[PDB]
């Protein structure tokens, strides 16, 4: 084989790719490293939420829950919640035929509440001489009874003497205070329970005042024919609430102390609840992430990712190190070792190939490829950190007769995730053009570095290499690669070489 | 004339450019092509809307439509509509004066539906020994009438029995039932009418109980001085609801089946309606394209490019090839002819233009270019493929009651407007330098290249141009353009011409 | 002192960097200067907003001020408000105590109003042969009285006759009517107020209709135990309201033309109102800039900065000119002073920096200067003007039982202050970057301008400078600078010059 000069080659050395990313100008180009932006794995449960239990409703509805319907699980020592999950079949709901009043709303701001305790609100003895009324809709421990949370009162002694109560929010915090009415199924019902003729109810605050006759008439209710109906007040502290009635009043018993609430979602039974836990919580299952966006499920609650309609995203870290990078002037090696192996992030070095008459063949630049290992983290922990906002769904819970706020809400939701999803893909594919660009620019300065070194002492290839016009033995090339080579100590030497090959021809003259 | 050597230049070939863009730096660039982002044109008339006709209701109101008004155009044989077409000032309304319920609610439920079938729901017989009341208010083509979905029912002989009658929706879907009260005047029509003595009406399903009693007194509708109140329940599959009444009750006879219902938009009437479809109806006319931005109407239904603030935007897709690009060191010629023709996408070549003792010369680099077109390609497909997701109004029907969230509603529409809008315009300037910038880039690398092909045979005049320093025929041209041009075959030529050349001086040594 | 060559040198001129930025790729850039895009500058004060004065409601509510509570300042001669500021705990609320219907509705479409005159509807005259009752609780100068905008009618000689009153909103304005009803603690108050038995009041327009009956017993406002609902209708021109009682009515006199409105909001008092005007009005001070952000407060209101959560974001106009440069082979050069200063926009030029014989050495190239000037100019104002959207609060008006509306409103608001906030922080990461390589580009352009100038008559140093093959006095230093140098009228010495470099040898042959 001819002899040749020796020689220093300047650029890429990794190892085959096998990892493929796109970019806004090309599909499929191969890369040594890459992250995934999006995230696509999740529990497939129901979790604890940052430390914090939801409450499974199990065969009650959220109506029977808050009001105390017997058949439900007690609230008395429940402390908190971070979301509810219900049955939308759930067989418990008003264990006596009734409705409650504006439960969207109710529904909305219990979905989640960090501080909560139940508490007495006004002792049964207050409203004076009157019996409580029982049934059989609502058992309790083998007996007829009612709602923990209200009393039903009713006639002692054939007489119903005008009752009051009233209670004071000294509590410092918001208070949900639910109380009702009982409409007879007919007025020989009415006047056996209540007594008085046209009996009344009157609930006031200092902000309103609300006053409740009897609705007479025959219900489709399972088990009965007469009907209730539940009201609720959330008082802020400070605020004093009273109660009077001469038939009908279903009385407060006890409410609930709250503090900040309307923090959760009603997620739907069916997905299981599990020893675990996680930041965001979504219809499918937990996710446990890093990552600030997923793909995984628009209904998501918490500490979350931005949902997005995408599939993943792949956001280039390493070199572009193909073959067909010497078409663009630019020099790459593959192999599948080197002396303290490829560095984490890019996978992994701009270098240096020699070759002379002592061999080949490979070592790397710390110092520029350092300096590139810092910048694609400063880019990366820039697009990720700065996602420090709020990304879980725009959401609210709402009722049968709430379509119209509950598709706005939805829709909003909706847009929202349409501009963060374009949004995404297009950060993406613009920002991996601009990464294998930003090596390449890279590895070309360390290229002119030593092409200023090396000055008439070689002949550039245009290749990324550089023919040396005299003997560069292993010392001088680590000279060459640690910036001391110095171009005076060979200028005689590539002089007359320089000459030498001017001389040659290849046909000969 | 002085002899020169021969020549290869290597840069754009174009036809002279006329059309401008702008990028982040620079006002009104000439470039050999560009798209337009923006949609512009539209019909100018209401269509069918992706192949689903909607419904002008002509001299009708909503209200009017939906309950029967013997007036307006029965909907027995309605099947589904995209949207809906109303006059506000719609002579035909409420024919007996009255008000609907909630019909803010209700418009919005029915402002599109693509499954709806009127049904009866009640038979008439079955409330039993009444009569059904007739006005002047409400004539069907000369005889007095009532609205189509309601039967009002009036005592027979002086005697008002109480009637019941119920429906279960046993459909598998969604069925609207209507019904309503009518409140007297006076003592006398209410007695007259319906007979008993405080006369009410009890509507119930298994979820929510309603009684109405008669409000008596004077109203100032037109043609009557008593009032209409009018009612309305979606019920769900397996619902059932029944009805009670000893005077008073608007009888439900007609209901309505209805599937995929609050998909459309209540449009203003004026625009005409005419035989033409499209994917996007907006208020001013329907949208056929795809692009995926127009500027012409906030109002838009479907499947809509997103509006936006802003006039056309241009994206760049051809070269930058102007007489000042020589500055930066880049050559370009200006042909209204080439071979094959310029190249649709961009207009068209990246190539050669020669000069030697035969002639002169151009000629274009069909892979390179190629390149460009992929690259160019791949960028206007990402631009505008992702964006796949929702991007019609968000918006909502509302009455004149429900000013706060229809402002609300409207101003959420217009800060995602305003989103895009800026996003969109900022996008296009930047990836307009960048393309421009590219097409420079794979120019100069094509230079490049045959910078490195032809070596120290070359003098680089700066200018995208190599002074070749042997004599270089058509052949030898050739072998230059398609990368077969060896340096060595003119080795001994091109060593003599140098020296020759350096010798030269302007003024004699 | 060996004989050196003469030399030029292009690159960066400038003083001292003090000021750094951040890029998408590194932190604390050293740049010569930069603008602020975020506003924190504000007058700590309420403001007249866009000249329009807000309304400090003082001691009253928005409730007492509506209907006019005798403590609170008369609205008599009120014609517009931007704003207004309310104490939470004003004192002067409803003087009487009561509610006000629907009130968080009516907040919001009082939030600000641009036309505003109140009007009499209806004579008191007109009710015929009623009484005014008066009371203590709303004292006008110790003098019993009631709101200003109400009637209270009572019995005259203890007769009530059947009460009338009608308006007909003629204005071709909207009109705000306000009405109540008094509802007593006893039977025995009513009977003595209203002399007839079960008195009701009948509102009503063309549109809709209310019947009001009395709801009797005990509440808990201050200094009386009845209580007054007060209720309110916007009309529409062309609309018309009757109003008949037989006890109970608080009868309409005063009512409101208005004229648009929902422009504004409600902020709380503490903050003072000052003597000032601003665009931009937030809950902490007024804000009058240019700057298309603030971080200063999200409760925003007018021509408004967009809030985002962020710091203050420097968007880089100058150069990176830092002693590293050289490693990229960049020239820059440090001077307090230059014949004319620096440009006011980078702070300040691309120029030469030359060495010979008579002396050194600095001079602005104003071309290529201008040019980045402009480019730098074009993009800012692309980035500043383009934002010409609506960026103030998006928020309403909501009392206390509307808290899920409230929280999605706030939610939305949230959402889009989330989205602008990612994007202005990564937009001026990224465009940093792009600017400092822009700024390098053009140098590097000038640069290679001088090198084809120069031909074979100058060794490129490769660190931006270029030693000059022959002497280059000041004039020869002009022409290069000028662009008229022609390197033929050099040939002869600069080829004599390189032969002598050629032969030297630093280490002896
Ligand atoms: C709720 O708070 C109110 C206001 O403090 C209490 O009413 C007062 O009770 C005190 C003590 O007997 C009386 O001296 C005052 O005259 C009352 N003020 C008024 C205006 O009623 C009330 O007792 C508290 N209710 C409960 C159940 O604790
Ligand atoms: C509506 O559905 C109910 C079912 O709940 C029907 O009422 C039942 O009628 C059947 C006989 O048809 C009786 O055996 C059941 O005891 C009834 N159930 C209850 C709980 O009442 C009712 O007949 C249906 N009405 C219509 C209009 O079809
Ligand atoms: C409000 O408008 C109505 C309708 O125009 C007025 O009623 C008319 O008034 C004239 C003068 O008395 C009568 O001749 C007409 O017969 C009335 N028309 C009707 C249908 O009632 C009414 O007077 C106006 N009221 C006020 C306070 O301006
Ligand atoms: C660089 O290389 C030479 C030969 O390996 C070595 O002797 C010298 O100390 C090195 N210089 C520096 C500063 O690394
Ligand atoms: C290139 O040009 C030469 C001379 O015209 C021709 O003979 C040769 O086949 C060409 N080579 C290719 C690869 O097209
Ligand atoms: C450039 O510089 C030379 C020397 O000062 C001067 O004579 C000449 O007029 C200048 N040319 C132009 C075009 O400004």
């Amino acid at each position: 084989a001819d002899g040749i000069q020796d020689k220093i080659c300047i650029g890429y050395l990794s190892n085959n790719s096998t990892d493929t990313v796109d970019t806004l100008t090309e599909n499929g180009v191969p890369v040594t490293s890459s992250i995934d932006l999006v995230e696509t794995n999740h529990t497939g449960t129901y979790c604890s939420l940052n430390g914090v239990s939801p409450i499974h409703l199990g065969d009650c509805s959220f109506e029977g829950w808050i009001v105390g319907n017997p058949s439900c699980a007690s609230n008395i020592n429940i402390r908190e919640w971070s979301y509810l999950i219900e049955d939308p079949n759930a067989p418990h709901k008003l264990c006596f035929p009734g409705e409650v009043d504006n439960n969207g709303e109710l529904r909305h701001l219990f979905s989640g509440v960090n501080s909560f305790s139940r508490t007495e609100l006004i002792p049964p003895s207050k409203w004076g001489d009157i019996l409580e009324g029982t049934t059989a809709s609502c058992q309790n421990r083998g007996a007829n009874s009612f709602y923990r949370n209200l009393i039903w009162l009713v006639n002692k002694l054939n007489k119903y003497p005008v009752v009051k109560g009233e209670y004071n929010n000294t509590t410092g915090r918001d208070v949900l205070v639910l109380w009702g009415i009982h409409h007879p199924d007919t007025e020989a019902t009415a006047n056996k329970l209540y007594v008085n003729k046209n009996p009344y109810t009157l609930v006031s605050t200092k902000e309103w005042s609300r006053r409740y006759e009897l609705e007479i008439g025959t219900r489709i209710g399972d088990g009965q024919r007469s009907w209730m109906k539940i009201y609720w007040h959330l008082m802020h502290p400070g605020e004093r609430i009273t109660f009077e009635s001469s038939g009908g009043l279903l009385a407060p018993r006890y409410g609930y102390i709250i503090e900040k609430y309307g923090t959760g979602r009603i997620f739907q039974s069916g997905v299981r609840l599990a020893k675990c836990n996680t930041k965001c919580q979504t219809s499918m299952g937990g996710i446990n992430t890093n990552k600030t966006f997923q793909n995984i499920e628009r209904n998501a609650l918490g500490d979350c990712p931005k949902y997005i309609k995408s599939g993943q995203l792949k956001l280039a870290t390493g070199l572009r190190n193909v073959p067909s990078i010497g078409e663009r002037g630019l020099f790459g090696a593959i192999a599948g070792f080197i002396e303290g192996g490829w560095p984490g992030l890019i996978n992994g070095w701009y270098g240096f190939q020699h070759q002379n008459e002592q061999g080949t063949g490979i070592a790397a630049d710390k110092t520029s490829t350092q300096k590139a290992i810092n910048e694609i983290t400063t880019k990366i922990n820039n697009i990720i950190e700065k996602m420090n906002g709020n990304y879980d769904s725009i959401r609210g819970e709402f009722n049968q007769v709430e379509k119209r706020i509950n598709m706005i809400a939805d829709r909003v939701d909706d847009a929202v995730t349409d501009i963060w999803s374009y949004n995404a893909k297009l950060l993406v594919l613009i920002e991996n053009d601009r990464t294998l660009d930003l090596h390449d620019a890279n590895v070309r300065n360390l290229h002119e570095q030593i092409k200023r070194a090396l000055k008439d002492n070689a002949i550039d290839e245009g290749d990324g290499c550089f023919s040396i016009l005299h003997k560069c033995n292993d010392s001088c090339m680590e000279t060459i690669r640690n910036g001391t080579y110095n171009h005076e100590d060979y200028k005689e030497e590539s002089q007359l070489k320089r000459q030498e090959i001017e001389g040659i021809r290849l046909v000969p003259r």
